[PDB]
């Protein structure tokens, strides 16, 4: 009977529940709310908003958590001396992933720069005949995502790291400096101080929706993650990006350049989702999708399942001569990219391995307490 309770981001939701390769435990249960919904189901322990009842035990979110969350979670739930305190949280990436761009456009394959990006996204590139040399007319309506997505903040933090003031002059976005710039938003509404006429909200939650509605209209563009297009490299669906396509980041500009955090930057959540907003090589649109769990479950089964789990999905097995985690092949059949290493065994030292001070119903730091039975 025991159940695990979770949800969150679309991104990696049929990596984690439905397929035939999925990777999470069958007791756990994975409701597709959006990143920001999961998170505020994880912080504020509320199931209502995964359509079901008692304890959240995870979330998936694609959204870091950001400064406020911490500190408000840590003075509600993780209070010095409080027997009922819940303990601290966990937050971990999970894989990492591209953020691909699908249109509907027929005509030859498109290969966006930087520039052109920018302006379709801000609102300044609202025709195709705009785009030199793809051979098409007509308006832009650019899809998004209403609800607080975690697609929409690895967007958006690719166009605030990227975009030079102008790429995006003569637009609606929120000035910085004096100028519209894009800033980092969950919610993409949030990047306008009006949003633009040809700016339409997905009709239905998550980002499968917003891929079918890309192909609902003609001359539409979205955003979404890689595991729902159905073809990476068809360029005249899904625009490369700087000359790549959505499976060619480089692991090396993006995941290789951050190690994992050691001693008291280990103990600070914030420091386990590293964000690559403007990589020096390769598909540039990319960053981590996480997991958020509880460091102490009162329930010891839940605590035990969430260890199993980890050990599983942050292992380390050699296969025909080459290291890799566990799940890798999964992960790469869903189109995402596999954590390196140094982050697995970081990830499973400290959080899957019980005795940890630092893991997981560790015996000593979770002694008494824990998120509810």
């Amino acid at each position: 009977q025991t159940a695990v309770t979770g949800g969150g981001a679309s991104l990696p939701a049929d990596l984690y529940k439905g397929s035939a390769d999925s990777i999470l435990p069958a007791n756990f249960s994975y409701a597709v709310t959006g990143s920001g919904t999961g998170k505020k189901a994880f912080l504020e322990n509320n199931s209502a908003l995964f359509s079901t009842t008692g304890t959240v035990h995870f979330a998936g979110s694609d959204s870091v958590l950001s400064s406020t969350e911490l500190n408000t979670y840590n003075s509600t739930y993780n209070v010095s001396g409080d027997a009922n305190r819940y303990g601290a949280l966990v937050q971990i990436p999970s894989v990492a992933t591209s953020v691909t761009i699908p249109f509907n456009k027929a005509g030859s394959a498109v290969d966006l720069s930087v520039t052109q990006i920018c302006g379709i996204f801000s609102g300044k590139i609202n025709n195709w005949s705009q785009l030199a040399g793809l051979g098409r007319t007509g308006a832009i309506q650019v899809v998004y995502r209403g609800e607080s997505s975690g697609t929409s903040e690895l967007l958006t933090r690719f166009l605030t790291s990227a975009c030079q003031p102008a790429d995006v002059s003569g637009t609606n976005l929120k000035l910085a400096n004096g100028v519209p710039a894009f800033s980092v938003q969950s919610t993409f509404a949030n990047l306008f101080t009006t949003v633009p006429s040809n700016f339409v909200a997905a009709p239905a939650t998550g980002g499968s929706a917003l891929y079918n509605a890309v192909y609902a209209v003609d001359g539409r563009v979205g955003y979404v993650g890689p595991d729902v297009i159905p073809s990476l490299t068809d360029a005249t669906k899904v625009a490369k990006v700087k000359s790549f396509s959505p499976d060619e980041v480089s692991v090396q500009a993006t995941l290789e350049t951050a190690a994992p955090p050691t001693g008291a930057a280990a103990e600070n959540p914030a420091n386990w989702v590293p964000v690559f907003g403007n990589p020096s090589a390769g598909y540039p649109i990319a960053g981590y999708t996480n997991f958020v769990f509880g460091q102490c479950y009162k329930n010891a089964t839940v605590g035990a399942n969430v260890r199993g789990f980890l050990t599983r999905h942050y292992g380390s097995t050699v296969v025909n001569g080459v290291e890799q985690g566990p799940n890798d092949d999964a992960i790469r059949a869903h189109k995402f990219i596999p954590l390196t290493k140094a982050w697995r065994d970081a990830v499973r030292a400290r959080f899957a391995t019980a005795t940890n001070a630092g893991a997981v119903n560790n015996p000593s730091t979770c002694s008494g307490i824990g998120r509810p039975l």
